[PDB]
């Protein structure tokens, strides 16, 4: 039932939009079992919620983490993690270092590390677009921004796959490793995040180090499966829509529209987590104070209500108002970043392959209702050199 869904069905993860195409006919609202979380389907709804942070807290996060791991409760939690009032001052700090002028003076070596990893791929005809493509190249640009010294990359690699008893010794490393580059930085700065999250100062208040320290953690923890996973799925739709991915090789002005259309299809972050305060209630049903609640971003892209033929993969159509970022005060920081990161390695990757296919029509999906992407994607192209 939409009471009993179960999210480990292969079914699910196979082509979850089946299950929210049902779940936005039957209710407003949905029960995963066994967690007891509730989800919601409907774009309006969605809506609701994530503009009700008085109603639905972020503290829901904390349902997301793993068990059975020690957290340094030195460390202060992921700003996602955080409500107002305290959301608001955090958020304007980290986002004075984190800027949109910082993503976009980024363009020009994004486009060289990605003409590098192609440049990988030159006297093959098969390639597997993950391990090759789409896992390394968030991971190289957020170390890049992080500043992180060419010796720590392959730790910096090491951590960030751990992250997608191992777990632990990686989140020790990395803030053992980032806690000397902050000492280092506070000396005598560069041009890195560190730097500049150290510099930031609003109203005559800064971060904490603990603060700084959380905020580089969750930039690897947001930014590379979900960017990874946009990339990939953007290759797994382009290839199931030839004359689509024809047209966007034939003009690659196309691809920040593409980078959208895949952003709604087969959005990344397929939910996200609030937990309920009070009682509550949308679209008619009521949910009781402190149940975990999913809002369904990638159910929301799918709905007919709002997206016409929502099941037609469309790199034409209007896609304005997708949730994919979500919305209101939590939207995704890392949003230009992703944008930016897409084109240009779909851009290399359209002007550079030829004719593009994948060698199974079947798509491995990772075992994950929450983050959508290929566990892998084997594909057949030729190169041409950059
Ligand atoms: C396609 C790629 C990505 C998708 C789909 C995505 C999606 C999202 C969504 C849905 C939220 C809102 C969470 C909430 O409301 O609870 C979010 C928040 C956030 N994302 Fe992203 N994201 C992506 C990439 C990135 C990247 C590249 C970065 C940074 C390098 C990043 C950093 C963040 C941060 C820091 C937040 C928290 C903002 C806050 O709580 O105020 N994300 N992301």
């Amino acid at each position: 039932m939409i009471a009993d869904i179960d999210i480990t069905a292969p079914e699910v993860l196979r082509n979850p939009y089946a299950l929210f195409a049902e779940l936005r006919r039957t209710s407003a609202v949905g029960r995963l079992q066994p967690q007891g979380f509730m989800a919601v389907g409907r774009y309006q709804d969605v809506a609701r919620v994530l503009h009700d942070a008085k109603g639905f807290s972020n503290r829901g996060w904390a349902a997301s983490l793993p068990r059975g791991v020690k957290w340094d409760t030195s460390m202060p939690p992921s700003i996602v993690q955080v409500d107002p009032p305290r959301h608001g001052k955090l958020r304007t700090l980290v986002t004075k270092a984190f800027t949109p002028r910082t993503v976009a003076q980024l363009e020009p070596r994004i486009r060289d590390i990605a003409h590098e990893l192609v440049d990988g791929l030159r006297g093959k005809s098969t390639f597997e677009a993950t391990v090759e493509v789409t896992v390394p190249m968030p991971m190289i640009v957020i170390a890049e921004m992080l500043g992180v010294a060419p010796e720590r990359r392959a730790d910096f690699k090491r951590w960030s796959d751990d992250m997608v008893a191992q777990l632990e010794r990686s989140t020790q490393e990395f803030y053992a490793y980032f806690s000397e580059v902050l000492e280092e930085r506070r000396r005598e700065p560069r041009e890195d995040l560190i730097s500049q999250l150290l510099a930031a100062e609003v109203d005559g208040e800064k971060l904490t180090a603990g603060e700084v320290l959380s905020f580089a953690n969750t930039l690897l923890i947001a930014g590379n499966e979900t960017t990874t996973s946009l990339i990939g799925n953007a290759l797994v739709a382009l290839t199931d829509h030839p004359e689509q991915l024809a047209a966007a090789q034939a003009d690659l002005s196309l691809v920040p529209a593409v980078v959208e259309e895949v952003l709604r299809y087969e959005s990344p972050a397929q939910c996200i987590f609030r937990q309920t305060m009070t009682d509550v209630e949308i679209g008619d049903e009521r949910i009781p104070a402190r149940s975990v609640v999913l809002p369904l971003l990638a159910s929301a892209n799918r709905d007919e209500s709002r997206f016409p033929d929502p099941d037609r993969f469309d790199i034409h159509r209007d896609t304005k108002g997708h949730l994919a970022f979500g919305l209101d005060i939590h939207f995704c920081i890392g949003a230009p970043l992703a944008r930016l990161e897409a084109k240009v390695m779909l851009e290399v990757l359209l002007a550079r392959l030829g004719d593009i296919q994948r060698v199974s029509q079947e798509v491995s999906w990772s075992p994950s209702f929450f983050i959508r992407s290929p566990s892998t994607l084997p594909l057949r192209a030729t190169v041409a050199s950059a």
